[PDB]
């Protein structure tokens, strides 16, 4: 494990998260609300899906060697396994607070599917050239995502609950700043260009995943937003 | 890439799925109405998601070798990653046309995944007289399904709105020719028998692709049927 | 095929898996009740996904060698295929039967995808040590479930119909004693620790996967709990 230069951030990463996913655990025990009981369910999967697929990383399971520009480059393919199911789940979590109509829940969870999925295949891709136009593609379903989320969200949370409105606000703005670091990185760290080295890469990688999922996950749970409106 | 002879039929492809993709997005920019919503999100996330396969087909990635009859024969897998997501897609299209209940919907989309799954498992089946035991479970799968969609949807039809009754009518009956004609050019083509090749096998499934994916949703969105009925 | 001594196991299977799929879907042949179909629909499809990874077991499709303990060990990947779809399908029903909010359901569905992840993980993990760390995180996620099933359902299904509640009792009875056999099994058997050889734990996993699935069917789908409370 200790061979690879990254395994100290493959193993804080996989500690944080699962110091976080018992943190929600033992939040949620006290709630009734079946509200709260939603959002708390989804919130909690979260980092304990990021926990598992940390913990591969560091024991080396959910790493592949790709060949492309004439070596074998380390590619770790378990992000994208968490990934494709916890940034859907982190994008419920948002379109529930707002009470997004069903076709837009549909629409965002479609076009994370085609984000991450390109991500893989781009990721995975041994003609080099090629790994870019995955990218591209990646990057236009991130941005429809993001697109969503201010031209459609942004004005449907205004005429909910203002506890809402100011909670959906600041984890709007959360994702999209965090959200759009991971094409940057993955663009020059080892699975792009390779200016940044694979160890500075996990490093980052690491600090982003923890604050868009616990990060996120404590601003959301401390909010009386997960609350229906009661007596 | 031109290395392959149905490289021009890929690349068509690709091209039409990426034409029908952006004209429904564009369309369905001047939507506001919740149930429209559903059938433009829904339907414009079909040929992207077919889109993002063809390029994969295209660039080479979606592409096996498989040994069977003592060669090695080229397998495009990609195929079944987007019928997994897209045939279930389809099959919603048409259901909440008809507002089918929610067992019958879990009905169709478990045996429409059983229906890909056990393709899946033949198109990479190495024992050749076994690739035609999955073709045939396959087939029984879709034969529940086209069941299904004459004896439980259009007679469900009938008791809803004229417009909605003659769309489904109509996007039944595409649906079902079209479907049909998919287990014969397996059957014929490079995956079963062989007597057919592969380029025109691809030329084929495009035409099939296009017409069941762009074609269908260029009938569905142009029906007043999406619409709740509002004055 | 007959090359493995367990291939009798595997034919057996298949074919109780095969006979189960056709009497439940003949019995829900006469079945018009909206909440009744719901569940003819999630049972009916659980043997039908068993019944074709049976098959692929037996055809030898769903075998892969694993190298540990410097051993080429015969590992049948095909029972977590079949279980990522059939488990959280089970789980279901029983929330279906008491009315389970959508975020306990959620919390269920998203635990029993890691309970078989992690588990599917340990089977393919080539570090002899690490496949009972896989084995710890799957099973702690059995657990939650197990808890939930009994200390957030049962007080649940009292305020409920008392066929329902009787019903219920009787399948979280059958399912927790039946499900808790799956860890310990794999632990002793040839995934695990290798004190019972391949073919007894073939067998042993058939006779669980018979009774959890066509079983628990058979008690469910006699039960007057399925059906509305109608005149
Ligand atoms: C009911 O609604 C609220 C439940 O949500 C909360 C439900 C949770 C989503 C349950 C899911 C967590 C599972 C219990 C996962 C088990 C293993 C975890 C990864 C634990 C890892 C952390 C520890 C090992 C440090
Ligand atoms: C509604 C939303 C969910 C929409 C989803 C959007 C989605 C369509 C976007 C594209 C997803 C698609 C790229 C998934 C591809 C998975 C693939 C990378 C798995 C690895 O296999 C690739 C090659 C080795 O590089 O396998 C070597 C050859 C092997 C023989 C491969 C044969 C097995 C195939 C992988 C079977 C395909 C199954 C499905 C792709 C499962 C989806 C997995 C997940 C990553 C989407
Ligand atoms: C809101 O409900 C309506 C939105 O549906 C329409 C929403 C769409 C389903 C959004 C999904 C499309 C994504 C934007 C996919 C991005 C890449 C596409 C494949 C674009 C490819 C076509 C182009 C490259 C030729
Ligand atoms: C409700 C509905 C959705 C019901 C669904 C119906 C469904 C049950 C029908 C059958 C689906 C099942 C056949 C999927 C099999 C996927 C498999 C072909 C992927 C390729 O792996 C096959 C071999 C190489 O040929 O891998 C070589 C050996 C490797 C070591 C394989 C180990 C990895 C396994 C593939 C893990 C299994 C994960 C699940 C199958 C994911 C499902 C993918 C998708 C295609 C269904
Ligand atoms: C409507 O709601 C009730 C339908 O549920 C019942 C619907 C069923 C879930 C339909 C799914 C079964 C499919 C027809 C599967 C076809 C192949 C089966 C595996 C048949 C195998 C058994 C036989 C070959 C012995
Ligand atoms: C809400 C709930 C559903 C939450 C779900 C809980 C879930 C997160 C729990 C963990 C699931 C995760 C372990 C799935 C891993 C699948 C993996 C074993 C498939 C086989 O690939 C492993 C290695 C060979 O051993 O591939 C060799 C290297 C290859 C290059 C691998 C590259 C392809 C990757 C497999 C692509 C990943 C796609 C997703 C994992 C699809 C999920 C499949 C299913 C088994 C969950
Ligand atoms: C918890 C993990 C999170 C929130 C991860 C988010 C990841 C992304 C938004 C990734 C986006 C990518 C692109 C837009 C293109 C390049 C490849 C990706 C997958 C890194
Ligand atoms: C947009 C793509 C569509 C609508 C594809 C539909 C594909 C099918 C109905 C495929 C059916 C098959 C069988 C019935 C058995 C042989 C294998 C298949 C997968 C080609
Ligand atoms: C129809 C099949 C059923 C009901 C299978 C149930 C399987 C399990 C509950 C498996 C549990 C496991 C663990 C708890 C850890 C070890 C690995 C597993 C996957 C066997
Ligand atoms: C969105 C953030 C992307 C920028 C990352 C900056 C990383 C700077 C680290 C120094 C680069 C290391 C190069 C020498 C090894
Ligand atoms: C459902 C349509 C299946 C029939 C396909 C007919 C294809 C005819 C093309 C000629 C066959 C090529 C054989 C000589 C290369
Ligand atoms: C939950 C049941 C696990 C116990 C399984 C008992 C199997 C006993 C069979 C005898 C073991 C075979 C060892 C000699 C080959
Ligand atoms: C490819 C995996 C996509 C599914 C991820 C799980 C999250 C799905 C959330 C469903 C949202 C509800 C839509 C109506
Ligand atoms: C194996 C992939 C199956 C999921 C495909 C995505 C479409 C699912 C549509 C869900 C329909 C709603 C059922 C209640
Ligand atoms: C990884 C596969 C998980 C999906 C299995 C299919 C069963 C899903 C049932 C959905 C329950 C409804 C939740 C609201
Ligand atoms: C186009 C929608 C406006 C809000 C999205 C902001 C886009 C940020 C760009 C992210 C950088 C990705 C490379
Ligand atoms: C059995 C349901 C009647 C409607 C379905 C028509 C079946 C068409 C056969 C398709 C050919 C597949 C090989
Ligand atoms: C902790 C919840 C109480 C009900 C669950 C019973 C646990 C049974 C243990 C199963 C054995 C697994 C190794
Ligand atoms: C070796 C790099 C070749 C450049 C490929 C860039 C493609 C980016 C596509 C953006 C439209
Ligand atoms: C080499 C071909 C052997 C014939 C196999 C046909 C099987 C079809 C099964 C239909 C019930
Ligand atoms: C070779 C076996 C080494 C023992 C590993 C047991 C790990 C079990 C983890 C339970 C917390
Ligand atoms: C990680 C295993 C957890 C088993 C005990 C349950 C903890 C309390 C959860 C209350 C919903
Ligand atoms: C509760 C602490 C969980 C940390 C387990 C993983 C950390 C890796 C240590 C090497
Ligand atoms: C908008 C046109 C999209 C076409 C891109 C793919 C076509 C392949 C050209 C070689
Ligand atoms: C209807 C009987 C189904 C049995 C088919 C599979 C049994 C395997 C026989 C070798
Ligand atoms: C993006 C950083 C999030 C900071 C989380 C702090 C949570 C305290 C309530
Ligand atoms: C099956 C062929 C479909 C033809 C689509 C034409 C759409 C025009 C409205
Ligand atoms: C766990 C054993 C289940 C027994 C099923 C018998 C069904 C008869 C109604
Ligand atoms: C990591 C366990 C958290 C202890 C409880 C915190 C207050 C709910
Ligand atoms: C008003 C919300 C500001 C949140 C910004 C957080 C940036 C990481
Ligand atoms: C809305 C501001 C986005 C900031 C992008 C930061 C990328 C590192
Ligand atoms: C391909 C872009 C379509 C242009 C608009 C068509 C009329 C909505
Ligand atoms: C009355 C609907 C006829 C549609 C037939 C289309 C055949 C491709
Ligand atoms: C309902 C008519 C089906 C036609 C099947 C055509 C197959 C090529
Ligand atoms: C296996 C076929 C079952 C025959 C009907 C049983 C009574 C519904
Ligand atoms: C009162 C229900 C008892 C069911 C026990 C079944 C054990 C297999
Ligand atoms: C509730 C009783 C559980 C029995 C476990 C049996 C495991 C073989």
């Amino acid at each position: 494990i200790t061979g690879r230069p990254e395994w100290i951030w493959l193993a804080l990463g996989t500690a944080l998260m699962g110091l976080g996913t018992l943190y929600f655990l033992v939040k949620g025990m006290g709630v009734s609300d079946p509200d709260a009981k939603k959002f708390y369910a989804i919130t909690t999967l979260v980092p304990a899906i990021a926990f598992t697929m940390y913990l591969s990383m560091l024991l080396g399971y959910g790493l592949t060697m790709v060949p492309f520009g004439g070596e074998q480059n380390p590619i770790y393919w378990a992000r994208y396994a968490d990934w494709l199911f916890t940034t859907p789940l982190l994008l419920l979590d948002l379109a529930l607070l707002v009470d997004a109509d069903q076709g837009t829940i549909l629409a965002l969870v479609g076009a994370d599917g085609i984000m991450i999925g390109t991500g893989l295949v781009g990721a995975l891709t041994k003609v080099y050239s090629y790994r870019f136009v995955w990218w591209a593609i990646s990057t236009a379903a991130m941005l429809y995502i993001l697109y969503v989320l201010f031209f459609g969200f942004t004005s449907k949370a205004e005429s909910m609950r203002p506890e809402v409105a100011s909670t959906f606000k600041v984890l709007r703005n959360v994702t999209v700043v965090l959200w759009s670091a991971y094409p940057v990185v993955w663009l020059i760290g080892s699975e792009g260009a390779g200016i940044v080295p694979l160890n500075i890469e996990t490093l980052l990688f690491m600090v982003l995943d923890v604050s868009a999922k616990v990060g996120f996950g404590l601003i959301l749970l401390r909010s009386r937003a997960i609350f229906g409106e009661a007596e």
